[PDB]
């Protein structure tokens, strides 16, 4: 059921969390070697996390589903503000900017908290 892949969906954005949290501790060791290697892990659940909303919001479409399109219209954007945020993260290591990827690395924590209550939203709704 769409109810069961926002399961699957919501799971893989917990892995992402704790991979995060994770990549936080190895940033504030400097242990780089360990933040590429989670950076890319991060890369690869965000892209599938991705995936599995946008099957969701359209099969709430083709469902007829109007509450349920709008909270994952909301939320995918949501979503989006989180992905722009990371990526310029992993730019920021790439380019060797402590600063700014201490800066990203709290607004991407910020922006995901913020983001919770319509995530609960969504699976009473689907
Ligand atoms: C943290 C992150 C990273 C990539 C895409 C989306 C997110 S978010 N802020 O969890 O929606």
């Amino acid at each position: 059921s769409v109810k069961s892949e926002y399961a699957e969906a919501a799971a893989v954005g917990q892995e992402a969390v704790a991979v995060f949290n994770t990549m936080k501790a190895a940033f504030q060791n400097g242990d780089k070697e360990a933040v590429a290697q989670y950076l890319a892990r991060l890369a690869s659940l965000y892209t599938r996390h991705e995936e599995l909303l946008n099957r969701i919001l359209e099969k709430a479409r083709r469902e007829g589903n109007k509450e349920a399109v709008t909270l994952m219209n909301e939320f995918t954007a949501t979503f989006q503000t989180g992905k722009s945020i990371f990526n310029a993260m992993v730019a920021a290591f790439k380019n060797g900017d402590d600063d700014s990827f201490e800066s990203y690395l709290q607004a991407l924590e910020k922006v995901t908290a913020k983001g919770e209550t319509l995530a609960d939203q969504i699976a009473k709704a689907l």
